[PDB]
């Protein structure tokens, strides 16, 4: 619910594997969310989208609005570290502790 930015991110992450957004609009979007986590103090929450955003950026470097290539879900998804990210963005202790703030 309110202030819950790590919901939101995970949100956003969930269309971006389902194709349903396209590059830059994730970036910026997730960017949206680090800034309002980076506001309320949850700075573990604004790293773990920032290194999610990096990967995105970086995976899409090749590919210099667009849908995003179907070979660049495959690899992002596919990285153990997005895959932390996500589960802890995801996680009831992160999502409790941006609510609590
Ligand atoms: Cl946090
Ligand atoms: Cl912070
Ligand atoms: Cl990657």
């Amino acid at each position: 619910k309110k202030g819950d930015y790590a919901g939101g991110a995970v949100k956003i992450l969930d269309m971006f594997e389902n194709g349903q957004l396209g590059y830059p609009e994730v970036t910026l979007k997730l960017a949206g969310e680090e800034a309002n986590a980076r506001r309320a103090g949850d700075e573990r929450t604004k790293e773990a989208i920032h290194a999610i955003v990096k990967m995105i950026s970086d995976a899409m470097k090749p590919y210099r609005s667009q849908p995003i290539p179907g070979e660049v879900i495959a690899q992002v998804t596919s990285n153990p570290e997005y895959q932390q990210a996500k589960a802890f963005l995801a996680s009831p202790a992160t999502q409790v502790r941006n609510i609590e703030r």
